[PDB]
C-alpha cells in the first residue's frame, strides 16, 4: 500500500500478477473472443455451424476437437456434441489448475485442500469463462475457429436440445456486467479460494487468501468501472447463478446415462473423461 | 456514523428507516432470541423439548402455537410439528409482506412484479430469520417460550427425519458472521429486491432499488463491523446457501404430498410453491 490512494500497491501487483497468469493460461481471452463476436475479426470470419450440413463441412474443413469420437462412439450428432463439451471441460481443468498454482498462497495450502478447491471450483470457472465465447445468438467453437448457433444447439434431440440453454441465459446476464479479462482474472481466483467447499481441512489460510483477492477485485472494479455503481456486489451475486448451472448440469447427467443406452465410449476414454464431466 | 458526504448521509437514513420497520414488523428479533438462548435465566427461560415424553409434558404446561383450541392439530407428532412450521411460515409471509411495503420504491413497482418478488423472496427470508432463533443444539419455538432440540427434530418419522437439518447447517455458518438486527434489516430488503427473479416484467426499476440497498448494506457493515474485513462479500455469497434450502424444502414437500394424502397445504404457500423454478 505505497501511495496512490493509499492501499493501491500490493493489491495492484496482485491484480496485474493474476492478469498476466490468466493471459498465459487461457490463450482465447474475452478481448479476442468479443472481436470475433462483434465483427471486428479482421475479415478472418469463423466457420458457422447452423445445421447438420454446415456441421458436416466444418468437421472435414476446420477439423474440430469433437470429430475424434467417430471411431469409438455412435454417429448420433447430439451425443457427439455433448461428449465434445465434456472433453473440452476436462481439457480446461489443466488450464485452470496451472492458473490456480500462480495465485499467491495457493501452492502453500494443504495438498488435499488444493485438490478439493480445484474439484469444486473448475465447473464454476468453466461456465464463467464460457460466457466470454457466447452472445445471444451462439458460441465460439474450438479456439474461435468456428461459431455454433444457439438455434442449432436447441434443434438437438429431446434431452440434448436444452443442455446449452441455461449457460446461454446466464451468459446474456453475466455479459451485461461488461467485465474484461483483467476483472475476470481476479473473479476466477476468488471462485477457487472458496472456504465453504466440503472436506476442507484448513479453512483459515483459504479465507485469508480470498479476502486479499476480494480487496484486489473491489479495487480493480472501482478503478476500471467508476460509473458501474455496485458492480462488485452484482458480480458476487452471480456466484448464485454459477452454482445453479452446476447443480442443473448434475441433474442432466442423471436424466441421461440412466436413459442413454448409446454407451460412454472406449473404457480408457470413459476413465479419462469422468467426474470433471 | 456518516462523517460528511451527502451520499453516506442518505444511506444512513435508509439503514435507519429499514431497521425501524424491521422492529415494527418482526416481533421476535435476533437480540431477544440471543437473550433467551444465552444469559438471563429468569422469566425469559424457555421450556425444553428433547424427546417424545418432554413434548407431551410441554403441551399440558405451556400453551404453544401448535395446540390451539378445537380440532386443528393432526393427532401424530411428526406431522403436527411440520404443520405448525407450515402455519408459522404463513404468519411470516404476512410479516415479510408488511416489511416489503416499507422498502422505499417497492409499492411503486408493477403489481405483478410485487407478487413475484414476494413469491421467491419469502422462503429465503424465513430461513435467514430462522437462523436468529437457532444454535447448533436446537431452535426457539412458540415466540421464544419453548426450545426444541436439533436431536429431537432429527429423530422424527422417516419423511420428516432430515427436514430441519439443511436449516440448522445453514444457521451454524450464517450465525458465525455475527450479524445483528440492524444488518439483517438491510440484507432481507436486498433479498426481496432481486432483479434476477423468473417472470419479472420490469427488471430495471427493481435493480435500481437493489443497487441503493446494496450501497446502504455495504456502508452499514463497514461501520458496524470495522474489524470484519470482507463481511459484505461473505454475506452476499450466503444467498447461494439460502437457495439450496428452498430447493430441498420444495423437493421434501413433493414427497409429503404423495406419501401423506391427508395432509393439507395452505393455499398461500401452494401459490408460493407453484411455478417455483
Ligand atoms: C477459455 O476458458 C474456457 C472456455 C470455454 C470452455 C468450455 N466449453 C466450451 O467451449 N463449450 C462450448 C462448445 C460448444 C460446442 C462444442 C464445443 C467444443 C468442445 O467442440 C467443438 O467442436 N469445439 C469446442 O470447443 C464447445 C462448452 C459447452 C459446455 C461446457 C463447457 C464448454 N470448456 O472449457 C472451457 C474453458
Ligand atoms: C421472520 O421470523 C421468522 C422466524 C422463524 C420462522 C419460521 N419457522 C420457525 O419458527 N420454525 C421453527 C419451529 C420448529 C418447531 C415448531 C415450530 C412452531 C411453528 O411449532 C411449534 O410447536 N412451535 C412453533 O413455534 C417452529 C420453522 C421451522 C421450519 C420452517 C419455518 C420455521 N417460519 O417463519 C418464520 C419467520
Amino acid at each position: 500500500g505505497s501511495q496512490l490512494n493509499p492501499e493501491s500497491a500490493d493489491l495492484r501487483a496482485l491484480a496485474k500478477h493474476l492478469y498476466d497468469s490468466y493471459i498465459k493460461s487461457f490463450p482465447l481471452t474475452k478481448a479476442k473472443a468479443r472481436a470475433i463476436l462483434t465483427g471486428k475479426t479482421t475479415d478472418k470470419s469463423p466457420f458457422v455451424i447452423y445445421d447438420m450440413n454446415s456441421l458436416m463441412m466444418g468437421e472435414d474443413k476446420i477439423k474440430f476437437k469433437h470429430i475424434t469420437p467417430l471411431q469409438e462412439q455412435s454417429k448420433e450428432v447430439a451425443i457427439r456434441i455433448f461428449q465434445g463439451c465434456q472433453f473440452r471441460s476436462v481439457e480446461a481443468v489443466q488450464e485452470i489448475t496451472e492458473y490456480a498454482k500462480s495465485i499467491p498462497g495457493f501452492v502453500n495450502l494443504d495438498l488435499n485442500d488444493q485438490v478439493t478447491l480445484l474439484k469444486y471450483g473448475v465447473h464454476e470457472i468453466i461456465y464463467t469463462m464460457l460466457a466470454s465465447l457466447m452472445n445471444k445468438d451462439g458460441v465460439l467453437i474450438s479456439e474461435g475457429q468456428g461459431f455454433m448457433t444457439r438455434e442449432f444447439l436447441k434443434s438437438l434431440r429431446k434431452p440434448f436440445g436444452d443442455f446449452m440453454e441455461p449457460k446461454f441465459e446466464f451468459a446474456v446476464k453475466f455479459n451485461a456486467l461488461e467485465l474484461d479479462d483483467s476483472d475476470l482474472a481476479i473473479f476466477i481466483a476468488v471462485i477457487i479460494l472458496s472456504g465453504d467447499r466440503p472436506g476442507l481441512l484448513n479453512v483459515k489460510p483459504i479465507e485469508d487468501i480470498q479476502d486479499n483477492l476480494l480487496q484486489a477485485l473491489e479495487l480493480q472494479l472501482k478503478l476500471n468501472h467508476p460509473e458501474s455503481s455496485q458492480l462488485f456486489a452484482k458480480l458476487l451475486q452471480k456466484m448464485t447463478d454459477l452454482r445453479q448451472i452446476v447443480t442443473e448440469h448434475v441433474q442432466l447427467l442423471q436424466v441421461i446415462k440412466k436413459t442413454e443406452t448409446d454407451m460412454s465410449l472406449h473404457p480408457l476414454l470413459q476413465e479419462i473423461y469422468k467426474d470433471l464431466y
